[PDB]
RNA sequence: AGACAGCAUUAUGCUGUCU
RNA sequence: AGACAGCAUUAUGCUGUCU
């Protein structure tokens, strides 16, 4: 009967290569420059909270 | 911790079918095309030559 | 001619969590 | 701007086992 640690290694191999394909989709659309509306609002609070921020910053 | 075994039973029926589902499309249209890989196409014509053999 | 499987290369859309 | 994940759609090449 098969081993445990071989039904291990096997979704490990798995799992890397779901991280490699995430990670090919996701340069892809970086260079072409888009975005999902959720990515989209996503960056659009963090570039908010970064002004914010700076505003509390200079509050030094 | 915290997670069911019959869960993970069941993400990996889900992957399978899909898995399934990948080669029957990948076969199907090599099928259209006429493909077959070097293999596939020795192991028809030993087919192929037992089932003349026959008759 | 078919049934099943392994390996490898690779595209697209959306959603959710944390910082 | 990153990190991590989930769903969905989808292309290609090869190898092996059985009949």
């Amino acid at each position: 009967e098969i081993p445990l640690h071989e039904i291990i290694r096997k979704l490990e191999r798995m799992n890397q290569k779901k991280q490699a394909q995430r990670k090919r989709h996701k340069l892809n659309r970086k260079e072409r420059g888009h975005k999902s509306p959720s990515e989209q609002r996503r960056s659009e609070l963090w570039h908010a909270r970064q002004v914010e921020l700076s505003a509390i910053n200079s509050d030094n």
